[PDB]
């Protein structure tokens, strides 16, 4: 009742990346129940960045997956007080980010709150030389513990050169309000930068998911 049909949602990250510390404001919009969502930011500090876009891009929105009828949404049924989530991301050149984020809901609007801390990339790794190219379509596996979500994913970065960079995910999403819990299941997600200014310090996202059962 209180996730809408359409929603939109505001955005800040306060982040570091091999010690640059930067922030990022924005907002974004999307048809929750469709598994659709577009967001434009802005870097309104530390800009321009001097590392790939591509690992901010999945920190910034879970009450916007499709779901079948018969798996409970963990995330929409959290609102209005929302969900946390805490995420380590572990890249096969050590690279090493944790995220830790907060939903709730403010008048009608999504807030977003970010804070990311990303250590250990390679000096002239893809990463710091903004050699990606955007994330493969991936599936998160998604199951209850305790009254949390938790969430795994190979995430695999395309590289300008043909190649590709590999990442393990691990996610855990703890709702405010008790609520049903799922089965352990899928999401199917493409994430795509769909526009840019020429320095990446205003950037457009849009992102499609949607869950689904195992089929083992």
């Amino acid at each position: 009742a209180v996730i809408k049909e359409f929603m939109r949602f505001k955005v800040h990250m306060e982040g570091s990346m091999n010690g640059h510390e930067f922030e990022i404001e924005g907002e974004g919009e999307g048809r929750p129940y469709e598994g659709t969502q577009t967001a434009k930011l802005k870097v309104t500090k530390g800009g321009p960045l001097p590392f790939s876009w591509d690992i901010l891009s999945p920190q910034f929105s879970r009450a916007f997956t499709k779901h079948p009828a018969d798996i409970p949404d963990y995330y929409k049924q959290s609102f209005p007080e929302g969900f946390k989530w805490e995420r380590v991301m572990n890249f096969e050149d050590g690279g090493a980010v944790t995220v830790t984020q907060d939903t709730s809901l403010e008048d009608g609007t999504l807030i977003y709150k970010v804070k990311l801390r990303g250590t250990n990339f390679p000096p002239d790794g893809p990463v710091m030389q903004k050699k990606t190219m955007g994330w493969e379509a991936s599936t998160e596996r998604l199951y209850p513990e305790d009254g949390v979500l938790k969430g795994d994913i190979k995430m695999a970065l395309r590289l300008k050169d043909g190649g590709r960079y590999l990442a393990d995910f691990k996610t855990t999403y703890k709702a405010k309000k008790p609520v049903q819990m799922p089965g352990a299941y899928n999401v199917d997600r493409k994430l795509d930068i769909t526009s840019h200014n020429e320095d990446y310090t205003v950037v457009e996202q849009y992102e499609r998911s949607e869950g689904r059962h195992s089929t083992g």
